[PDB]
């Protein structure tokens, strides 16, 4: 039966009937709903008395980091700014046919909240809460990152990235945790997403945002590490996400990509549900599979190696829930992980105004690492620039497929370049890496800009 929730009817990515939505319903339908799925929320905190998440709040996937205690309740203030993590809750796991609000999109999983944004928000607050009940905890939604002013390069120092590790590899009886990544929203000052580590990680499965009527809201960001999409705000014309809200109330104007991971999130809890041995690649793979590009504009859609239709705007489209329940269930675990490294520079080459390098590998061929069936490639560059965001680099794969690494970024005047930074593409997934690889780093800009690539080092994540 569908939910009776008021504002379930305002949940139009959920409830709609014009095929503009989640098919989530659909996934409700074939029985799954998030029972026994635990979910938590790193952000300003959870209301956990709101009456829309407290029948299924876990107090084992909660804690308070900034505050180090057990109870992740928000400051409230005159201004409501601790309402974020409340609001990103309710999107999840927000109660169904109870009166109020409306819905979750795993309305039985279990859900808590990480209170670690409402303080200094140290890498060891970061790490901690990556790290917080792994054994308990399935699936984790984070929707911040570093500043997206257009001109940080910024991503998870030592603790968190050993925390990201420890998560894939230990976490979740060694399944791996599911980390759930917005993004950014900094689409209006030109950000490019691959300039922050921590959607740019493997290790992330990284959401972008359309609007309603399925375009590319102003405060996305374009990158190649991005995966899937799901709806989110757009123009005053254009509805926007409804949920639970700080002081037990319910808000209709819920926005951003930040709003766009907790709805993935919680798809991924009925995906888990479905098959609770999923590894955290294998719902890579799922999403890769099953993500929808139909009605969703884009002037950067491309078809890969492989036939599959791939944006920068939208990885590989709009999340379909009944598509990845069904698939999930008789999905058979991915090989290990291999992981090809190909060192590519015999000497350091002038960028100046534009520089190509092109290398013919073989993917580890006769080795343990021998990889035929890519999932994430990275391009490991350190380089000098004068000013770094007057330079574009794209990646080429031997299948034809041009990943953009790095879009021109107006605001970023900085001369520090680039210190063996992992650009990321996920565009050509299932592809075989063996070939040629063009590496493409252009000044887009007038000024005579100068420096020097000095590494470059491909890597090759897959199985074979
Ligand atoms: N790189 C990131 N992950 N940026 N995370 C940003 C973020 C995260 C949480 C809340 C707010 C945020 O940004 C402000 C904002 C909200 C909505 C809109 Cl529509 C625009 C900006
Ligand atoms: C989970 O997958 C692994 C690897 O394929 C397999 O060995 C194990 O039996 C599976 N466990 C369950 C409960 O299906
Ligand atoms: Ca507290
Ligand atoms: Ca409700
Ligand atoms: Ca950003
Ligand atoms: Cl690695
Ligand atoms: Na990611
Ligand atoms: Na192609």
């Amino acid at each position: 039966q569908e939910p009776t929730d008021p504002k379930f009817p305002q949940q139009w990515y959920l409830s709609g009937v014009t095929q503009r939505d989640l098919n989530v319903k659909a996934a409700w339908a074939q029985g799954y709903t998030g029972h026994g799925i635990v979910v938590s929320i790193l952000d300003d905190g959870i209301e956990k008395n709101h009456p829309d998440l407290a029948g299924n709040y876990d107090p084992g996937a909660s804690f308070d980091v900034n505050d180090q205690d057990p109870d992740p309740q928000p400051r409230y203030t005159q201004m409501n700014d601790n309402r974020h993590g409340t609001r990103c809750a309710g999107e999840v796991a927000a109660v169904a046919n109870n009166g109020v609000c409306g819905v979750g999109v795993a309305y039985n999983a279990r859900i808590g909240g990480v209170r670690m944004l409402d303080g200094e928000v140290t890498d060891a607050v970061e790490a901690r809460s990556l790290g917080l009940n792994p054994n308990h905890i399935h699936i984790y939604s984070a929707s911040w990152g570093p500043e997206d002013d257009g001109k940080t390069v910024d991503g998870p120092a030592r603790l968190a990235e050993e925390a990201f590790f420890r998560g894939v590899s230990q976490g979740r009886g060694g399944l791996g945790s599911i980390f759930v990544w917005a993004s950014g929203n900094g689409g209006r000052e030109h950000d490019s997403c691959n300039c922050d580590g921590y959607t740019n990680s493997i290790y992330t499965l990284s959401i972008s945002s359309a609007t309603q009527f399925g375009n590319v809201p102003w405060y996305s960001e374009a990158c190649s590490s991005t995966l899937a999409t799901t709806y989110s705000s757009g123009n005053q014309n254009e509805k926007q996400i409804v949920t639970t809200d700080l002081r037990q109330k319910c808000t209709e104007s819920h926005t951003g990509t930040s709003a766009s991971a907790p709805l993935a999130a919680g798809i991924i809890a009925l995906t888990l549900e479905a098959n609770k041995n999923l590894t955290w690649r294998d719902m890579q793979h799922l999403v890769v599979q099953t993500s929808k590009p139909a009605h969703l504009n884009a002037n950067d859609w491309a078809t890969n190696g492989v036939g599959r239709k791939v944006s920068h705007s939208y990885g590989y489209g709009l999340l379909d829930a009944g598509a990845m329940v069904a698939l999930a269930q008789n999905w058979t675990t991915v090989a290990p992980q291999r992981k090809c490294i190909i060192d590519i520079l015999t000497e350091p080459k002038d960028i100046g105004k534009r520089l190509e390098v092109r290398k013919t590998v073989t993917a580890c061929l006769g080795e343990p690492n021998h990889i035929t069936r890519l999932e994430h490639a990275q391009a490991r560059l350190t380089l000098s620039y004068n000013r770094r965001g007057d330079l574009a680099i794209h990646l080429v794969s031997p299948m034809g497929t041009r990943s953009t690494l790095l879009a021109a970024r107006p605001h970023d005047y900085s001369a520090d370049g680039f210190n063996d930074w992992a650009f990321m593409t996920t565009h050509s997934w299932d592809e075989d890496p063996s070939g040629e690889w063009v590496l493409e780093i252009e000044n887009t800009s007038e000024a005579n800009n100068y420096g020097t690539l000095t590494k470059f080092t491909l890597v090759l994540y897959g199985t074979a």
